[PDB]
């Protein structure tokens, strides 16, 4: 697929929120704990995605989560136009036990996904830099 | 320089605290706001970094950050082993009116960076591709 397109999701666990950023072409994943589903969290994880990777367009199966104009001028400012949280959720529980807070189960879960075997990491780093 | 070298420092503004990641190789930055200097947004922080980026041996300017037994787990986990900032305060003050809060300006000022021209973003890309 196209090499800037990414998948946002807000998913939940333990009465908490993770948002999950899956790079469409590849299946590498960003994810993160937030306090609350709000426009201001999602707004501030864009800007964060944005600088990190090339993000062109941005899909979810939610659309009334970028309704707030706070989401929409991060859109604006990055320059950005409008399955996978089972498989990490997977992940998650097997090493929960490895971690106190869900905020670090969560990273160790992203890291696992990854790095699995070429692994998704592997894959957008290539995919990214042959679009280059 | 190797493919997996980062340079990690805590630096401070507005009474905040400013963790900054830089890919030696490359000159890509991934830095974030965290509320206080401790063991445990360092090693948390380390975890992220490490299931984004391949991070093989870190570096930093301030050896007692990473002598906590918090940081040298997440270091265990991840496999880890053992100027810039200035640019950075730069970009951040450029674009500091456009934003409330300093994390805000944090991350305008590393998407700015990492996609300035080939740019920061676009050198990591092609090395750890083409070590690959
Ligand atoms: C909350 C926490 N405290 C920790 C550690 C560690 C290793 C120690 C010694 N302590 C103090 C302690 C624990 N028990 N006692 C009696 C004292 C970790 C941790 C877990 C996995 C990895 Cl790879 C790396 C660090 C965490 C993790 O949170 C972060 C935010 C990552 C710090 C978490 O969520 O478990
Ligand atoms: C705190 C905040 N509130 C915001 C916005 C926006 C666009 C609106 C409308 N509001 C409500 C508002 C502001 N004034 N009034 C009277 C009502 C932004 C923002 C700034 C720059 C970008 Cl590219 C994208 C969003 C932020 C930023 O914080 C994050 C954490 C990113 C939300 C910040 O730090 O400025």
């Amino acid at each position: 697929c196209s090499p800037g397109i990414w998948q946002l999701d807000c998913t939940h666990l333990e009465g908490k929120v993770i948002l999950v950023a899956v790079h469409v072409a590849s299946g590498y994943i960003e994810a993160e704990v937030i306090p609350a589903e709000t426009g201001q969290e999602t707004a501030y994880f864009l800007l964060k995605l944005a600088g990190r990777w090339p993000v062109k367009t941005v899909h979810t199966d939610n659309g009334s989560n970028f309704t707030s104009t706070t989401v929409k001028a991060a859109c604006w400012w990055a320059g950005i136009k409008q399955s996978m949280n089972k498989e990490l959720k997977k992940i998650i529980g097997q090493v929960r036990d490895q971690a106190e807070h869900l905020k670090t189960a969560v990273q160790m879960a992203v890291f696992i996904h990854n790095h699995k075997r070429y692994s998704a990491g592997e894959r957008i780093v290539d995919i990214i830099a042959t679009d280059i």
